[PDB]
């Protein structure tokens, strides 16, 4: 992704987060639209952004359902113009492969959350995370995400995972995370409120590119 | 709830959605809605049904996010009209109070999802879900979900948060479940395929219910 960097557009006002998603639009070639958005203005946002800033979509619906409901939301996600869905894997195998179906039907990508960023992941979900992980890499998952807030584990998942697989992390800024030690283990950094909350996100977003490149 | 017995709305159309809906209303005062029907027809679904039927609605969003995010999500569903909202409990406690902050703010109630009914949830979620049920004991939590496919985890559950919480539990017919049984645990049964699939969904329902009043 353009810059190794991914606005996630939490706003969930359609005029802000238009206005910021095109300041920062120079520095990225990829926007994460969830729940806070699409719930506030619908799903037409996500053809609106792609086609305004000829963006990536990436949906960060953390699909979590039993199969037959994961294959409908994805269907919908997919027919709403995005590029690729985020599916949480603690749910098991034969709810992510629900997700890859509909991907491969569809002609589009499914990303894997194996250990969330937040301090309550450590009550469940980190425990299973090295399992969830390896459950992606067979199920021929090649799309993944997890910690900016935890490098080792990162550095841990990347070790599962392999140097082909992509892998984005989220936690960096707001939630305490760093853009360069992210990087080391990461393809790709998501960055929402560290620049959309920020008094001039283009200057945020600049800044921490500038520390991307620096690498 | 009304017979106890509420509807699980995933058709994907607002035409069939409401035609089912009205067939069925006479049988239920509880439908949930999800993700297949809001993102296919928008949140203002849930206003409409609320409206047009005079029914409770619960949000099946399982929410599963950071918890920052599930504030934002919480606020547009209760903003939307839904009267609940559907929590996953692996990602943590903090989480978890996510919501409850929002459902306390918001005079709304959040419904803590436990141990799922698909075959997949025995990998990871299983294994953790006495644990997510004592979370949500211990955070306060009074309406909790768990599986109609596993009756004996459904009693343990219910042994975990006491008769006074509500539970509710899906998994019954298309997937495996059976009516009377899983109401020897769980207040509520959720229904959607066996009803929103039949030839005749009323007489669908109604069979379930008459197979509930001889209980
Ligand atoms: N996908 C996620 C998985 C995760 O583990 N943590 C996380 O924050 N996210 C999402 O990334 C973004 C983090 O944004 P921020 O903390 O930079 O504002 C938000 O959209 C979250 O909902
Ligand atoms: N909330 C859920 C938790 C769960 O463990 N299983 C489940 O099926 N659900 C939902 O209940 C309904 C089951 O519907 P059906 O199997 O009766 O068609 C669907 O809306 C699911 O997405």
């Amino acid at each position: 992704v353009m810059n190794r960097l991914i606005l996630a557009m939490d706003l969930m006002n359609r005029d802000d987060a238009l206005r910021v998603t095109g300041e920062v639009r120079e520095y990225i070639d990829t926007v994460k639209i969830g729940y806070p958005l699409v719930l506030s203005e619908g799903m037409d946002i996500i053809a609106e952004f792609r086609k305004r800033f000829g963006c990536r979509i990436i949906a960060d619906f953390k699909v979590a359902d039993i199969p037959e409901t994961n294959e409908k939301i994805c269907r919908a996600t997919f027919k709403a113009g995005a590029d690729a869905i985020i599916v949480h894997g603690f749910p098991g195998a034969d709810s992510v492969r629900a997700c890859l179906n509909v991907a491969e039907e569809m002609g589009r990508e499914v990303f894997l959350l194996t250990e969330m960023s937040h301090p309550g992941a450590e009550m469940f979900i980190q425990g299973a995370a090295d399992e969830i992980a390896r459950m992606g890499v067979d199920l021929g998952v090649k799309n993944y995400v997890g910690p900016s807030t935890r490098p080792e584990r990162l550095s841990r998942l990347r070790e599962i995972i392999g140097q082909d697989s992509f892998l984005i992390s989220p936690g960096v800024g707001a939630q305490g995370g760093d853009p360069g030690e992210t990087l080391r283990f990461a393809d790709a950094i998501i960055v929402g409120r560290s620049i959309y909350l920020a008094d001039n996100p283009a200057a945020a977003a600049a800044g921490i590119i500038e520390s991307i490149k620096d690498l």
